[PDB]
């Protein structure tokens, strides 16, 4: 036969179709539950540094052609920083557009980095979505940040 | 020369995910009216002859890639047998198994041949075999077909 | 895996009978015709942002490996500057040498952002720099404007 | 950047947009011409045999993936027969549907068999259309007939 | 740049560097841990058929380009046979000549089949390597079985 | 992902005008030359068996993508016989046209075979180009033998 | 099958084996042959501008993926200047080293530029081969001229 | 035009598997030893000139395509420095980090540069692995000396 089929138009008509009937919020949740599971596909060794990791992710990410990645550990509050190039467009959808896919991003960092033996063990992660940084940086660039889950209030135990 | 992402795994993954959590019909539904919203995206021209329309479908299929059609018009109804081959394949999930994306067909062609606002048009879809048995039929061989 | 057929040396030489045959203006009227017809064939949907409008404009431009696109709107008249790069090229014809294919474009962006039957929808495209001049541009860098 | 341009959608309404204002007739002396026109940018040596000639016009046919080709020596009535697969579908246009590029390799034979030193020197080709061959053979398999240039009768030379 | 580096002529020479240092034994078990291995990096989801684990797998084969598998459930043993093909040929080295990443193959399948909650907690993985069996196929074939792992008593030794 | 330059026309002109001003003869020569020479640049492993060397020089071959080997050892007499599948064709050059390139592998069959200890050292490369076993095999495979 | 064959190592060792038997001289002319050779068999159509002819042979070095050319027309000797950009390397082989295939551009060029009608026939193309202009571009670069030839009375011999 | 096997992740598995069992030190033999017997199944020509065998190196690299190389003859003393561009990396084994290749070439250059005339027959080759010459350069590139 020949080379294998192009799925961009589908996501394209299917991202439209999912934003028509559900929230922007109940779509992000959906879309990092896939996040969580193709990093349950697909996943890195032990890795011993952040330094180590990064290649180890990158390599993943090359595996599906879904862009490269820089993690820098910033020690001086612990949180991790996770700066992603070319998350994959598909078509105009997503806050901002282009960018429907990211969440799963979200999905599969936070799947990838607490797979992580006792290290990032309890993390969470969070997309960077503030103004001034966004428009730094290229469209199909995202940045997100993993720190460590903070535990709920009892105010916030009412649901 | 260069190449670029592959949406493949994430299709398995939102397949399961989606199939867990909305079950068979719901999924099957909006997996119509995305293939409908293709069907809007890319279209044929307004052909004259089943033949001809068989030619610019296939056109579209290849320029994504996704299988190959036969249509085949029945002198019973003017009813109309639609048999796709290759159905892109997403991991084991739908009925039969790796059968996921079927609907959209349904949807697409739903959309495509009634873009013929003639003869069909006034038409509607169906996807199984509607001797309700696919017989001898490999998987990725979607049988259809178009009535009223 | 797998490759098949191309077509410029083809149009090279079309082109080429065509415009020894028909003359620049006929070939020109015939070139936005056929830019128009793709811009039934594929289009984008109901975008709400001329940003948006540009995301999908270049998603359909990849479809097909023509060029880029960007949209920019111009706050003295709502007019919309259209510059496209990498206009496919097809041998030396064409003013100047190598943009044989521009008048597709015209044609082509005549119909899609009229798809958007709102703001534009009642605009027309004109293809030169508008000063008439187009200033330090690649060739294959195609500058459109939008108005009415 | 990246792999370069498609231009069969073009070819697909181009082909759409001449039948609709031009016969049959009209374009098909067009493509001929277009034909004529390719074989002179990209020709073949001067072979000494048919069968040396078709490995040559594959060669060239490869250059551009126009399909394949069988040149067959009717020693019996000396004309040659041109077997062509897989001429490159353009919509549905063409007589058959799928076939407009058809005339084109009426072109492009001529022009590369009488470039032929001496040989074919001045012969024709005529595509076989009769119905009972056209089916026996696939869509895209294009017969054509290469014979000897039979001069106009003066009861023709009335144009 | 233009697509990037092949790992055969590599392979070739290693496998053979390593069979020159190295038992056929102990380089089998090294192999069937890498095996392993890779079943760890990537994975099936939970399947609940054969045949839905039987897709699920092709397409993780496919994700490396290293061949197709069709498994087969054996309903008397409730042993499940796995045909494998394509394995990616490395040089002549491996039994017979020209299979030696097939121990490979035996840890992948292993932790694959096993990675499913259901029915298959220690079931072994073993090749099949029989004259005639190796001559009905093609060489880039291989054939393994998955049947229920038993313990030993005497046979502990050592 | 990325791809560069073609040799074929080149070598069409090539073999096109080395024919034409050097015989047959010494341009058969220079080929087993060129070909004993390209063994040098690239070799197998000493190899056990003869099984085993095939795999290795298929291994060699599908490195530079000129096609597949299969090695026979003669009973009879101590021959050993070479088919070459899918041999580069390079236009209508050699004899019979297009199978210019043949006396290549006779120097590169040569050279890699005699690399091997002890076995196959002193020995020489006759290809078989009988009409008999010709007009039943495909134009682009070559059959050769080693012997002596 | 699978995309087919490479040429690269056959030329490497062809160039050599040449170059072993043959004078650098006679190589030459062989290779300027071909390339006049090659000319027949791919042309441009007949341009009107220079800047034409520039996108018609670029187009033809597209076919065969053998780089890119500029043309620049030199008023003042009505010459015309070649500069051509990544000459596929095969080996080490030619002047200098990895610009064995450069005669093959004097005759492709000498060929293309003639085939137009307009002014240029009895034009002949000599490679530029210059200590600090082949220090100047990058390696597989090549730079030709293309001056009207003139003809010899004392200068006939043999 | 088709395509086949890829051996990254098998080798990000060995290289893990291979360091977890075997030391730092005798895991780097072994690949010197490999590097060694891939310089003998391919090798380069008799090359008269430093420059010369560059060109040469680089086109077996390309073959292969493990990168790219630079030859540098130093005159203070007489060493020959080893530039090599983009190793392949197969995960973040070795040291630093997604380098476990390396010593591949220290076998590899060491062989194919001591293949030639009796020149540089005699020579040995450690890798600079030198932080000051490496905080500067990139991660996939790999440095190395040829003396004695
Ligand atoms: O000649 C027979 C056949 O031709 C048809 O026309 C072409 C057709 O245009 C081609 O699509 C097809 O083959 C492959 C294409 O070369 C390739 O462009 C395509 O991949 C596309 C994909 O289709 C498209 O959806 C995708 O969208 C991008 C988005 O726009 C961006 O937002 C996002 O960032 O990136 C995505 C993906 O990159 O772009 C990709 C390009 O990467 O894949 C095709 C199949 O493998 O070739 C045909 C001919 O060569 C014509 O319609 C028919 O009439 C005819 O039968
Ligand atoms: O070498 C360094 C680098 O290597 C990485 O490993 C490989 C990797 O294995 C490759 O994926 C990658 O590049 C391309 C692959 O060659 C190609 O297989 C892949 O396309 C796959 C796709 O990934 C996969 O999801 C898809 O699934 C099929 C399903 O299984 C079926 O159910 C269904 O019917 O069809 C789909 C699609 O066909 O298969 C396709 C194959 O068509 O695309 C990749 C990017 O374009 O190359 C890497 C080598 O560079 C390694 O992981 C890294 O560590 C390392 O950095
Ligand atoms: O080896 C046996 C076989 O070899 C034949 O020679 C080559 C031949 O040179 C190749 O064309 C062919 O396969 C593909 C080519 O690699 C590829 O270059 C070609 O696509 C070309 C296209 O042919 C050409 O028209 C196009 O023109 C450009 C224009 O010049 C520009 O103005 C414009 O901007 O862009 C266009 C398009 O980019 O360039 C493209 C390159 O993108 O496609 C071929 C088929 O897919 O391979 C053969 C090797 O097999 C030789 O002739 C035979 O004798 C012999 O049998
Ligand atoms: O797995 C089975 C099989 O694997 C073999 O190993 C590889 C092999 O290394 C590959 O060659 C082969 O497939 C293609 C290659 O990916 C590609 O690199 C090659 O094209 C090469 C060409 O072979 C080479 O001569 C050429 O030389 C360059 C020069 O060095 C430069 O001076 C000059 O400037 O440029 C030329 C050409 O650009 O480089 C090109 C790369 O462009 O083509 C191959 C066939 O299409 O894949 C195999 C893996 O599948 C292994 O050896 C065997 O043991 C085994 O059977």
């Amino acid at each position: 036969f020949e080379k294998k089929p192009d799925f961009t138009l589908f996501l394209q008509t299917l991202s439209w179709e999912i934003d028509d009937q559900v929230g922007i919020e109940v779509r992000n949740e959906l879309l990092r539950e896939v996040g969580r599971g193709m990093g349950t596909r697909i996943m890195p060794p032990p890795c011993q540094t952040v330094d180590k990791l990064q290649i180890e992710l990158n390599a993943l990410l090359a595996l599906i052609g879904w862009g490269t990645v820089t993690l820098e550990l910033l020690s001086e509050d612990q949180s991790l920083r996770i700066v992603h190039e070319n998350l994959p467009q598909v078509g105009s959808a997503g806050e901002p557009s282009g960018t429907w896919l990211a969440p799963v991003l979200e999905g599969l960092y936070g799947r990838w980095v607490t797979s992580q033996a006792g290290a990032f063990g309890d993390y969470v992660v969070t997309r960077d979505v503030d103004a001034e940084d966004l428009n730094a940086v290229p469209r199909q660039t995202i940045i997100m940040y993993m720190r460590v889950r903070s535990s709920a209030t009892h105010h916030h135990h009412h649901h």
